[PDB]
């Protein structure tokens, strides 16, 4: 059941990538 | 097995909170 954790540890990384935009947008 | 996903969707949120610091640090 490594597929479950694999995605788990992956989501976080993606989630951290989306916010990186929210930041740059602070100067919209 | 709701505990697994519960943490999954939670990690992302936490992960997104840690980076929020990395940003503010850009002006270290």
């Amino acid at each position: 059941k490594g597929a479950i954790i694999g995605l788990m540890v992956g989501g976080v990384v993606i989630a951290t990538m989306i916010v990186i935009t929210l930041v740059m947008l602070k100067k919209k």
